[PDB]
C-alpha cells in the first residue's frame, strides 16, 4: 500500500531531530557575533 | 482503530522541529534579558 | 522485527523534539560562559 512511501518519510524527519544539539555549541560562536551590543 | 488517529499525529509533531530553527536568533534577544548576573 | 517494532520506533524519536524546549534555560547558563572570551 502508499503506507510505506509515508513510512521512509518520517525517517528523513528523523535526520533533522539530532542535527539540532550543535545549537547549545552556537551560543559559545555566537560569543564573536554579540561581541557586538544591540543595532550596532 | 486507534493506528489511524496516531498516523496523523506524527505529520502534527513534525510541524514542532522547523519551529526551532528561530532559537539561533533568540540568543542576541536573551542577552539583554539575560544580560543581568545569575542570582541563583 | 515486523511493521509493528518500526512503528514505535517513532514514538522514541517524538520524545527527544520535548527535551529540545529546555535548551532556552540553557542561555542564562551559558551567559556565565557568554561573559567569557573564545579559548586559544
Amino acid at each position: 500500500n502508499w503506507l510505506w512511501y509515508i513510512r521512509i518519510f518520517i525517517i528523513i524527519v528523523g535526520s533533522l531531530i539530532g542535527l539540532r544539539i550543535v545549537f547549545a555549541v552556537l551560543s559559545l560562536v555566537n560569543r564573536v557575533r554579540q561581541g557586538y551590543s544591540p543595532l550596532s
